[PDB]
């Protein structure tokens, strides 16, 4: 027979991926590497061309499941985030792309801490919220936000990175068993260190850790306190500092991120609009010396 007609509105998802040839690609060297995997900086001559396109290649220690992941990161098209350019299927399976030539932004604001002002500051605050703004309207929870997963494509202009990896590394199991999970404890929603509770607001949470870690120019979270003893701080009502530079208005909107109850915390859309409107006047919100 012929299948029955019931269409949804829905737009084709014209997406490219392109599977590429092992020998497409060349390592030039490691620029990190962790749970997630290997992550090279490395050159892509693609098949026929010319070119030698600067990409990140990234290789992981199911398929299905793979393949299924690697559709939705491909999927993506939004000024901050990424967008997978390739896959190659060996000799075990590979991330493929495009570099970010100002590379990590928790290695950015550190190193360029002395020549980073307030108007910058918030608006990568937007920029990373309007990029999870653009997940969360897909259903799709990151689970690893923080400063170490976003890229500077250039000074004005940053991406986030690795969104979909843990869910793919670790499962949607409720409970831990004893090698528990893979992301670090510190960026992590209270809700999400006792069970599996992943969802965007979870990611809210994170979202505020990762902004604190600008404010303090790459600052460590709970600074020398053990991950073991997080869950137990952070239900005593344990939150990070007020950053210096902060005013209270900003640092407001971190600690509302770390609410206990999830749905008590800011949405990705009020945290867009709330910065966009300190962006317009950013000296009355963080106070740097030189700033002027
Ligand atoms: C610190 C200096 C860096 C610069 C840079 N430029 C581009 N990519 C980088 N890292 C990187 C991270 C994750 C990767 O694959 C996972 C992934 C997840 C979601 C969408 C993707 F396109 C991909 C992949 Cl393939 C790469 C990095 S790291």
């Amino acid at each position: 027979l012929v299948e029955p007609l019931t269409p949804s509105g829905t737009a084709p998802n014209q997406a490219q991926l392109r599977i590429l040839k092992e020998t497409e690609l060349k390592r030039v060297k490691v620029l990190g590497s962790g749970a997630f995997g290997t992550v090279y900086k490395g050159i892509w001559v693609p098949e026929g061309e010319t070119v030698k396109i600067p990409v990140a290649i990234k290789i992981l220690n199911a398929n299905v499941e793979f393949m299924d992941e690697a559709l939705i990161m491909a999927s993506m098209d939004h000024p901050h985030l990424v967008r997978l350019l390739g896959v190659c299927l060996s000799p075990t399976i590979q991330l493929v792309t495009q570099l970010m030539p100002h590379g990590c932004l928790l290695e950015y604001v550190h190193e360029h801490k002395d020549n980073i002002g307030s108007q910058l500051l918030l608006n990568w605050c937007v920029q990373i919220a309007k990029g999870m703004m653009y997940l969360e309207e897909r259903r799709l929870v990151h689970r690893d936000l923080a400063a170490r997963n976003v890229l500077v494509k250039s000074p004005n202009h940053v991406k986030i990175t690795d969104f979909g990896l843990a869910r793919l590394l670790e499962g949607d199991e409720k409970e831990y068993n004893a090698d528990g999970g893979k992301m670090p404890i510190k960026w992590m929603a209270l809700e999400c260190i006792h069970y599996r509770k992943f969802t965007h607001q979870s990611d809210v949470w994170s979202y505020g850790v990762t902004i604190w870690e600008l404010m303090t120019f790459g600052g460590k979270p709970y600074d020398g306190i053990p991950t073991r003893e997080i869950p137990d701080l952070l239900e005593k009502g344990e939150r990070l500092p007020q950053p210096p530079i902060c005013t209270i208005d900003v640092y407001m909107v971190m600690v509302k991120c770390w609410m206990i109850d999830a749905d008590s915390r800011p949405k990705f859309k009020e945290l867009a609009a709330e910065f966009s409107r300190m962006a317009r006047d950013p000296q009355r919100y963080l106070v740097i010396q030189g700033d002027d």
